[PDB]
């Protein structure tokens, strides 16, 4: 962090695989301007590139054919030195994803501009909200936190989990009176004195019309160009 945002170090701003899901769920919401690169399950060989323009992102697919003519590997190219690659967002193409970052900083794709990489940025729970809650847990773990929100806590403290947002981590409080999100696989169950009613992450059972993982899209991901 600090000194670890760029273009070119496909680290911080490349997530590499990351679900359609999960490369819009940390993206979506990090601070005014924030973009990354996803591989798209569908399209393995094709990156994509998501750019925080409203609630959600904009998924955004790219595509490499590689440096080679058509139909032999690269019989004409070393030979003049300058062999240029290939690799093509929406509608405009020039070297490598970099290259095309920083064309649309400030050019507008096809509605958000091009901003600075989101890379890890923090935490950010992203729970729901309108639903009951209670306590019970203890804690497990001497953890420190990763910002004033989230909830650290050490091991066997009870927390009042106020949801289930995933299975990695519970939103829960600390006794001390301070809440965020607790680490899941961590902490566990505990009922001293307040088992409480209802559950809420019951509240289905994965039936025809939701099913589990998420709607599949074997499809591309548009392109920040279109009619403009």
């Amino acid at each position: 962090m600090a000194g670890n945002f760029d273009s070119e170090e496909r680290s911080s701003w490349y997530w590499g695989r990351l679900s359609r899901q999960e490369a819009v769920a940390l993206l979506q919401g990090q601070r005014h301007g924030v973009f990354l690169v996803r591989d798209s399950s569908t399209s393995p060989g094709d990156y994509v590139l998501s750019v925080s323009e409203n609630s959600r992102v904009s998924h955004y697919i790219i595509n490499s054919s590689g440096p080679r003519p058509p139909v032999p590997p690269s019989p004409a190219q070393p030979p003049p030195g300058v062999s240029p690659s290939r690799l093509r967002i929406g509608d405009q193409e020039f070297d490598s994803l970099p290259a095309l970052l920083e064309f649309y900083k400030i050019h507008y794709l096809d509605t958000t501009t091009l901003i600075e990489p989101v890379s890890r940025s923090r935490q950010g729970s992203g729970v729901i909200l309108r639903q009951e809650e209670a306590e019970y847990v203890r804690a497990l773990f001497d953890f420190n936190g990763n910002d004033e929100e989230d909830l650290p806590f050490k091991k066997g403290d009870i927390l009042r989990i106020r949801d289930k947002p995933e299975e990695q981590w519970w939103n829960a409080e600390d006794s001390e009176g301070k809440r965020g999100m607790i680490p899941v696989p961590y902490v566990e169950k505990y009922r001293p004195a307040s088992a409480s009613v209802s559950a809420l992450i019951g509240g289905n059972q994965e039936g025809s019309h939701p099913q589990p993982l998420g709607g599949p899209e074997p499809g591309p991901y548009a392109q920040p160009s279109v009619n403009t």
